[PDB]
């Protein structure tokens, strides 16, 4: 698989790591879209708004599996390690047209 889950169950905003490389979801988008990290960073996204977001990449793009992250209620975080480089497509399932991608190099 090219990701890692730290966490399968999303966790509290003060429970982010010192190190972390955040993404912040707020008035129904993610707020850096288009993010570069690279291989071996833990990228942490974390819902600042009231409505639920998760992130969802399709089959065959982090795995042969799709990863449906875990709904994020408010100031809830979620992290996944990346392992490969690559450009690595997402969406929130319940809202398709909220849209990223995070490139690993
Ligand atoms: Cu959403």
């Amino acid at each position: 698989d090219k990701a890692t889950i730290p966490s399968e169950s999303p966790f509290a905003a003060a429970e982010v790591a010192d190190g972390a490389i955040v993404v912040d979801i707020a008035k129904m988008k993610y707020e850096t879209p288009e993010l570069h990290v690279k291989v071996g960073d833990t990228v942490t996204w974390i819902n600042r708004e009231a409505m639920p977001h998760n992130v969802h990449f399709v089959a065959g793009v982090l795995g042969e599996a799709a990863l449906k992250g875990p709904m994020m209620k408010k100031e809830q975080a979620y992290s996944l390690t990346f392992t490969e480089a690559g450009t690595y497509d997402y969406h929130c399932t319940p809202h398709p047209f909220m849209r990223g991608k995070v490139v690993v190099e």
